[PDB]
């Protein structure tokens, strides 16, 4: 018998998952508690705040001694990790670090989560999760003081990286016979042999807090903090990852829930370096290259954000008391905000259409008495793991005018352009890996500022 816990029946993955869970932090009605089944006190200090999460509110930590969350483990699950296998998982959101902060604070390692033995004059064995610039570190120290680490260096392209302001899922497995393995969003990101380490008792406390960080602006966000009593297999890591990916409220680009009456810049997943722009009022919209920021000495670059048109989302039919969140299947109206005026986005009756099937959207098209088709459904049709959205346009008899996307061509006498359209064409390509109808909604956020 080895180190993974209770073994009986070969059952569902979902069963194994629950039956090997030893701590599980959920947040409900603003209380942070453990729902694993065991009880473990969770003490929330005065300055540990709460923010929009992946499936409810999540824990937010700033850089002062008041911003902390501690779990005292129950006397049942208090040994476990001494010579045993274990797995740690959590969702994490770390803002994008400015080029000044990297110049200044890039070599500064500091803890965010840990459980390491509290001694009279020192600190002993256990584990820690920490960060250093744009690197994510996992650390193990045994009783003899021997150390093994996993250091993951994030991607230089910040529009696509894991440590640059979107929600990402972290999972870390430990097999005291082969290895420590780090995964991000279900994909093995690095590893380390831990054969030869001895005892790893752990402190009776698990501390969530910023420790030894020299930057008083740094902050992180953490959610569903969870511990298993075994080393999870790749299959199980995956079912755990998507179990959180409920479909009901849509998501903006950072992976927070989508909202009505708030400004968003659109970016097509298929060409993430173009922004959307406007020909003229009553006219159409087309794509253009976004300006970029690059800094080879710091090892960083990205397409810049916040240029283009600002879109706003309104309930097709007015609410009554209701939430501000947009669910999938929700029918909305889509406006463009330009020159202190809001113009509706839509398609008219016998308006221009590449090959009479791809209808070219117009912004604020007004006319005598000419039907302007604007009813849209905002849904998630594909690619669960990506914070993207699809828009379906209807006409006045509830027929499909199709999905919002783009098609290349050339109007009047402007130059060739990728122009915005609606067509039922996408409906036959839904299984492609990349597809021109997937869109990102991007709001201004304090965690991403352009250099
Ligand atoms: C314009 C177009 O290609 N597709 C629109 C579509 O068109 C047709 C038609 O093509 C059809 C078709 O899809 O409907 C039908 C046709 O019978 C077949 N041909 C054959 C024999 O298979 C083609 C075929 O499937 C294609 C794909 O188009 O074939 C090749 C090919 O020809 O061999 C494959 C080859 O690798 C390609 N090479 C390239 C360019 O890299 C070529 C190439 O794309 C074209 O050959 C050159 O443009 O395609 O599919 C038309 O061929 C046909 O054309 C008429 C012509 O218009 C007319 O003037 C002519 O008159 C006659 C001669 Si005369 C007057 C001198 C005597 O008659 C010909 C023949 O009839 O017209 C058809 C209907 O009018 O129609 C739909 C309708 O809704 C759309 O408009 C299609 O365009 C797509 O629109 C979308 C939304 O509007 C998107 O923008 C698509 O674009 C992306 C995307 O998914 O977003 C853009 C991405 O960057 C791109 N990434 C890549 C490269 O991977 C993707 C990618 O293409 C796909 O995602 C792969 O899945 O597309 C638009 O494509």
């Amino acid at each position: 018998k080895n180190l993974d816990c209770w073994v009986d029946n070969e059952e569902d993955i979902d069963v194994i998952l629950k039956k090997s869970t030893i701590l599980n932090l959920d947040i409900n009605n603003d209380i942070i508690s453990d729902i694993s089944g065991f009880n473990s006190s969770v003490i929330t200090y005065p300055d540990a705040q709460l923010v929009p999460g992946i499936n409810g509110k999540a824990i937010h930590l700033v850089n002062n001694e008041s911003s902390e969350v501690i779990v005292h483990k129950a006397m049942d699950i208090e040994y476990n990790d001494m010579f045993n296998n274990f797995t740690v998982s959590f969702w994490l959101r770390v803002p994008k670090v400015s080029a000044s902060h990297l110049e200044q604070y890039g070599t500064n390692e500091y803890s965010i989560i840990s459980s390491m033995k509290k001694h009279s004059l020192s600190i002993g064995s256990g584990w820690s999760v920490s960060l250093k610039g744009n690197n994510l570190i996992w650390t193990l120290k045994d009783s003899a003081g021997e150390v093994r680490q996993i250091t993951f260096r994030d991607l230089p392209d910040k529009f696509n990286a894991y440590l640059a302001n979107k929600w990402v899922f972290i999972t870390i497995t430990n097999d005291r016979l082969s290895s420590a393995n780090l995964y991000i969003n279900g994909v093995l990101m690095g590893s380390a042999e831990i054969t030869g380490l001895g005892a790893i008792r752990e402190d009776n406390n698990i501390t969530l807090k910023l420790d030894r960080c020299n930057n008083n602006n740094q902050y992180v966000s953490i959610d569903k903090f969870r511990i298993f009593c075994k080393a999870l297999n790749p299959k199980e890591i995956e079912k755990l990852y998507t179990s959180y990916l409920s479909i009901t409220f849509l998501r903006d680009f950072w992976g927070n829930p989508l909202r009505y009456d708030t400004e968003y810049y659109l970016i097509p997943v298929a060409s993430s370096s173009k922004d959307v722009q406007l020909k003229n009022i009553t006219d159409y919209m087309y794509l253009t290259n976004a300006p970029s920021y690059t800094n080879g000495k710091l090892n960083i670059y990205y397409r810049r954000l916040y240029n283009g048109l600002k879109f706003i989302i309104k309930r097709y039919t007015p609410n009554n008391e209701i939430d501000s969140f947009v669910k999938s299947g929700d029918f909305i109206k889509l406006y463009v905000s330009y020159n202190n005026n809001e113009h509706i986005v839509g398609y008219p009756k016998d308006g221009n259409a590449f090959n009479n099937l791809d209808r070219i959207l117009r912004v604020g098209y007004n006319a005598p008495g000419i039907p302007l088709y604007k009813k849209m459904e905002a849904v998630k049709l594909r690619d669960l793991k990506t914070y993207s959205v699809q828009l379906k346009l209807y006409d006045d008899k509830n027929a499909s005018l199709g999905l919002v996307g783009t098609h290349n061509g050339q109007i009047g006498n402007d130059p060739n352009r990728d122009i915005l359209i609606a067509s039922n064409w996408y409906f036959n390509h839904l299984k492609d890996k990349i597809l021109g109808c997937d869109w990102y909604f991007v709001p201004t956020d304090e965690g991403w500022t352009n250099d």
